[PDB]
């Protein structure tokens, strides 16, 4: 689990929503497992507008945070699960690293802020769905 807050916005994995996210929907993307919801709170965050390929990641599995060399986004075969077909996932950034279910949420962070969040893993790989596109975030 986890999200990030920016503004007046919440990001969290689309698969992880709840009612009170799909309530207050500003954007979802199937095919990025992203969804966006608005909060009446300021967010914490601040993200990162750079192409950054070194970061840090929170590892809720292992109560620890570890750094990582990830690919830049790109569209990755995901297999089927009980949330989704069998499908491309775009915009999705892949590193050595652990993450098991549960793990979807934690943040990765370069020295300019949020990159993205956990989004898939496995066989000691960690894919992160990034943000840094969405401009849209910061106004
Ligand atoms: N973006 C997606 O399509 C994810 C939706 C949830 C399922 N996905 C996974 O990768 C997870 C998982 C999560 C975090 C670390 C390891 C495994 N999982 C694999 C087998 C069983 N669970 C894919
Ligand atoms: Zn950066």
């Amino acid at each position: 689990s986890g999200a990030i807050y920016v503004g007046n916005y919440r990001v969290v994995n689309r698969h992880l929503a709840t009612h009170n996210d799909w309530a207050n929907l500003v954007w979802e993307d199937s095919s990025r497992d992203l969804l966006v919801s608005s909060t009446t709170a300021q967010g914490c965050d601040t993200i990162a507008r750079c192409d950054c390929q070194t970061g840090v990641y929170y590892c809720s599995s292992r109560r620890k945070h570890y750094p990582v060399s990830f690919s830049k986004p790109s569209l990755i075969f995901v297999e089927a699960s009980e949330y989704y077909p069998a499908r491309y996932q775009s915009h999705l950034m892949l590193a050595v690293g652990h993450s098991e279910p549960g793990d979807c949420g934690g943040i990765l962070r370069c020295q300019h802020g949020v990159v993205g969040i956990v989004s898939t893993g496995g066989n000691g790989l960690v894919g992160f769905a990034d943000v840094r596109d969405l401009l849209w975030l910061d106004e």
